[PDB]
């Protein structure tokens, strides 16, 4: 039960707004809170490894992004939570294990993981919501 | 006289130098201090409303970048100003409250807000400078 | 003896990895640790000078990056340190003075600054590396 950060980092940011949206500047992701049902696709999150034969491609959520087995994106100022699921978007198995998710079976993997809304979160407060994942391996 | 945060956020951001002006790395907005003459323009702001038929577009400039009914943009380390006027391209009306600027009318406005150097100030020290402004709607 | 910062900044980044490497999100500068050998090439720094024709064109080193008339790459915490060696690409000739790099002769240069490994350090901890580098003039 030990995650090696070995890899790069991976970013998933969303902007939640009310109904009356006021985009300024460049397209970045962005929902009504009205949009965020369950199972809502928030964005996908490539993943590439490499030299990982032998190992457990695995991806570790920052501190401020998971707890009590459960993942969040969280808000700029570290108060409010977005409870997300995270999956690969193919047949493959894998398990959470306190802020880590890591593939059942050795492999150098290659896919996409989704991150969908996780129960309906219609009442989230409008602001921007990150969600942090490191590359490495598991053991 | 409320702001409500709903929408995306611009930053405009200007690096400010003498004449002899090295630019590293990738191109970005850059202007010597003896560009910074009145009504020289330092960019647009995009600006997209959507499901504000009944309410005011309207952007809220940073805590830093506002005070005393003028915007302007701030040096990294927060000391150095450079006033600037920020003003719609259309012919549309606009008003200015306390760090927020809002559309007389209500509607799903989109259109470009111009930033402009207000007053020569071709004497500002060479750093760089920012400007964030943040969509949502007033009333 | 003078750094005048008067430019803007480059932000030279690497992520350092074990042998197997997880790659998230989009493509970033990533190389193993066994790939820290001597010489190594990190990448290219653009410079591009403009009303320098009676100047030293010069690039600082942010105070992080730079001890005792040598030049690192620091890791995100600030621990550790990945030597570099900094090197334009042509035949010109520059001087090194406490973190700043500048060039022998006045002149509006352009040119490519190459960072490269200096020394093998293929036990580098994996981690964020970053070097920041602004342009400005010496004297
Ligand atoms: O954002 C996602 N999906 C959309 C549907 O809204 C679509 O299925 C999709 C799938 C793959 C993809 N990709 O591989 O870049 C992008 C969008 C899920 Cl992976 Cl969270
Ligand atoms: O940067 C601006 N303007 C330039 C002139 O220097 C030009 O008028 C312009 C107008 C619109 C525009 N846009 O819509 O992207 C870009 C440049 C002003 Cl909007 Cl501040
Ligand atoms: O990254 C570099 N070089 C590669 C070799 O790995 C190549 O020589 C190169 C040279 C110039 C260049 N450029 O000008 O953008 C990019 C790559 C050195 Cl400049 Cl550090």
């Amino acid at each position: 039960g030990s995650f090696t950060p070995s890899g790069t980092t991976g970013t998933t940011k969303l902007t939640v707004t009310e109904k009356c949206q006021v985009r300024v500047g460049d397209l970045t992701v962005a929902k009504t809170r009205g949009q965020l049902t369950d199972a809502a696709p928030i964005g996908p999150v490539t993943v590439q490894a490499l030299g990982c034969d032998a190992r457990q491609v695995a991806l570790k959520a920052d501190t401020d992004n998971f707890e009590q087995g459960k993942f969040f994106l969280i808000s700029d100022n570290n108060r409010d939570k977005l409870y997300v699921n995270i999956r690969p978007t193919d047949n493959s198995a894998w398990t959470t294990d306190n802020g880590v998710f890591y593939k059942n079976d050795v492999g150098s993997w290659g896919g996409i993981i989704g991150i969908y809304v996780d129960g309906q979160q219609t009442n989230t407060p409008p602001g921007n919501y990150t969600l942090t994942l490191t590359g490495g391996y598991w053991a």
